[PDB]
């Protein structure tokens, strides 16, 4: 693929400061469905606002987990195959949790959104395009478990 | 059921002053899911925003129909069964008036979130789990319908 | 004065139960001023959102407080200086906790909107008018202080 | 049908002004559910705010669209079958775009809503039925194709 | 004033569409300030939430009122004190009905947001410094009026 | 000032990653007021959604700035008389950029907010009344300048 380079330049940005852009991400992800914020539970304690989010040392946590996991993606961009099975394990945990398949692309939009607002015009409607294809290969491969 | 006891006890509180309660927990509800606001509609008319339907004495009369059924499903506890069949008729109900069998975590968020902010520190762990599980049992009951 | 027959009617439907009404009110308020939120604080803790504020004994018991000196303006509705010195006193008390003068609005915004809601087509122009001249009486009370 | 009459007239203060009816309706969705306000990127670049859609000459021009084939189904009121095929390849453009067949309620809501608020007392009971049934119609033709 | 053209060609796109472009202004400015939406009732009502403003003919026409005079100052950008009377005098009117000279910064704020949005790359640095100094002026000629 | 070690101890767990808590604080300042997001302008744009803002370098780097005029704060506790003249420039840089002396509380509520959701149980009510006076004594010596 030579979208797959276009991926890793877009990443670089992006993967030096894994916090910040992934506090982009989901302040977007609540921005736009709200009613994904009681599924973050921890201490028993359910998030009043999105704000209240970002205060939570757990959820700062996922934030980075998912991060690494869209890291792992990228570094496996050639293929995608060497990590189908952890994806579809990935997946197994999801339903497990609550989480629905069509949430998955509400995520996927607030990732592409997180990345046209650190990219600018870097990010090309060619990188947007190999962003949009490799995240419909990590859902698929995650959907398996539903 | 040891935690039977867990949701009485829990319940009582709430259970005085059941359209106090409710009101937080349909506020809730349309802060987290907004797009249920036009379900609700009383003389050919929709609410534009969730304040609208705290005036509105329909609306405050469906809070307290959905209380008593609430308090049912608590009376009922060490069974459940004894209430299968209203659980399924109320089930073919909403399924009726167009409510979606995904909308039902939201709702169960929402209770959730009010027995949170009514119980405090006495909401414990145990006391979660427990009704979780009379919600979960209340939905299933109910899914049967569509 | 003649709008004092149409304060008093118009205050009936809500005196009734003054809780749901005034619940409406702070529901509005916050909708329409969520900067707000913060000046009520109890056992050292920030309401995150606003229906937060309704899971709250204190905050209910402060919208009872409200309903009941709005009840004493319509009491008092043909004169209105025998309450004058009760809400100097009340606008000093304000000034303390840090409201501001120019909030005034908002929240006659709110109770104009609790009566439009609650009222519907009994809401008539006159009555409206009556109202505003009604709470900017209570008001300009009220504003001696700061 | 004898409703057919009463969508007619009632289209008839809309269809004069189809941008500005169609601006309250999409402000309306977009209200309700903002998770939709991704599906409609132009130029590679997401809406941050339903506001920004406003000002974007592609989003009008697909408002104009939207409020085109409303108009024909109007036209087309006393059958509807004259526009099946037109629907059912609308309703498979839809399924390639991303869209869930699970929206179609929440437009249908903000299409009633922008009828509400532009009739007002014209909007009455049997109008709001008769939209109703002929939106469920359009639906169904474009359902088809998922 | 060189920036007189600046402003006068940006004002061609915005002219020739002035209810859409102002539709965004107003959308703008009850998305960044809420509580101003209780200041523009009619018919005795107040609109609950920004899009029922947006089915309003009456808001619609002020609207158009709006654009109207900022046209009128594009007109006379090269002076602007040909309209200083008429200014002072529409600075009376908005104190007259409750407005504050710290909104003034709101709504220019929208003002320049809509221009953006319409310009794009065309709202260069040099087009924005133009029309923050020409509204301004605007807001200096009213505020003569509290 | 025995509340010197009050403020010294609640701010080690903040002053540790000053952008997480920062972003806390700017987050919820922009929920509760957003109309102060116009504010923050680099590069000649306007921030459509708070989300916008955190995916800003400037922005993110205003956030660091903000934190490390606290911290001096902090480090001078038991003066504060020590940053006095830097503190009023700072103020009357903020009047020069359009900032209201009537928004310090908002923020301060912000602050305390970000504090409480950090500190849990460990935010006192002793610790409370330190911060606010803090703050206080900051914005007092900022106030010269407007
Ligand atoms: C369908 C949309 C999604 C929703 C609603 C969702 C929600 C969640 C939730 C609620 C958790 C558990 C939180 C916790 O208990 O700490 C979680 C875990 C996680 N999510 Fe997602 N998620 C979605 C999609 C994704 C995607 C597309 C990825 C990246 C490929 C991802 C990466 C992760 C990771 C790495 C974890 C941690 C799993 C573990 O515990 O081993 N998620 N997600
Ligand atoms: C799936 C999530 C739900 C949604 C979207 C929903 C929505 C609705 C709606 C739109 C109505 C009719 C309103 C009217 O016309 O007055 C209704 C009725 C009602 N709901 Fe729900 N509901 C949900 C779940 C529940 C649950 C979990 C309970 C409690 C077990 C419940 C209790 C009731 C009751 C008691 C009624 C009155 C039924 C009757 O007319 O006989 N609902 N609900
Ligand atoms: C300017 C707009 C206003 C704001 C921001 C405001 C806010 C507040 C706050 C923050 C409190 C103290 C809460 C507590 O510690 O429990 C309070 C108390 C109260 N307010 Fe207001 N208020 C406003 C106007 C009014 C008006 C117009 C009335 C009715 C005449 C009113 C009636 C009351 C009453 C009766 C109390 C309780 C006072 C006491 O402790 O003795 N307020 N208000
Ligand atoms: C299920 C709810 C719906 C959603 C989420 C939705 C969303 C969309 C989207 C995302 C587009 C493409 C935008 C673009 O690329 O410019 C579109 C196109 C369109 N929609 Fe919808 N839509 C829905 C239902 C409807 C309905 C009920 C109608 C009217 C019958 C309608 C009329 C149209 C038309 C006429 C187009 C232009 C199609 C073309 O490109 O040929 N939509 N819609
Ligand atoms: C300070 C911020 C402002 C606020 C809160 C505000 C609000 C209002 C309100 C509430 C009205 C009356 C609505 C009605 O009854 O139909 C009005 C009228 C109007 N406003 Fe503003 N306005 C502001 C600034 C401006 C500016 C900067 C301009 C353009 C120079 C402007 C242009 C107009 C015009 C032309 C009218 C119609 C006046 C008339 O009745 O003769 N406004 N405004
Ligand atoms: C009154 C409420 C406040 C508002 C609305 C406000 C807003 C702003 C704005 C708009 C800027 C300039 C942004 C830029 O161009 O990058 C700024 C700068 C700054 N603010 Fe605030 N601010 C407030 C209070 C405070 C407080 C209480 C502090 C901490 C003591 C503070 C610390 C700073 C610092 C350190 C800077 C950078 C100044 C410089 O350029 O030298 N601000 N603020």
């Amino acid at each position: 693929r030579p979208e797959s380079e276009l991926i890793r330049q877009s990443w670089r940005v992006v993967s030096r400061s894994p916090l910040e852009h992934g506090t982009v991400l989901f302040a977007r992800l609540f921005a736009l469905e709200p009613s994904l914020l009681p599924l973050f539970q921890y201490n028993g304690r359910q998030f009043s606002s999105p704000e209240d989010s970002l205060s939570s040392p757990e959820f700062l946590d996922h934030i980075r987990k998912v991060m690494l996991v869209i890291d792992a993606a990228v570094t496996n961009v050639e293929d995608l195959s060497s990590l189908e099975e952890y994806l579809t394990s990935l997946g197994r945990k999801h339903r497990a949790v609550g989480v629905r398949l069509s949430s998955f692309s509400t995520v996927g939009e607030s990732l592409l959104y997180m990345l046209e607002k650190s990219l600018g015009p870097d990010f090309t409607p060619a990188t947007r395009t190999a962003w949009s294809r490799l995240y419909g290969a990590v859902v698929q491969a995650m959907s398996r478990g539903w």
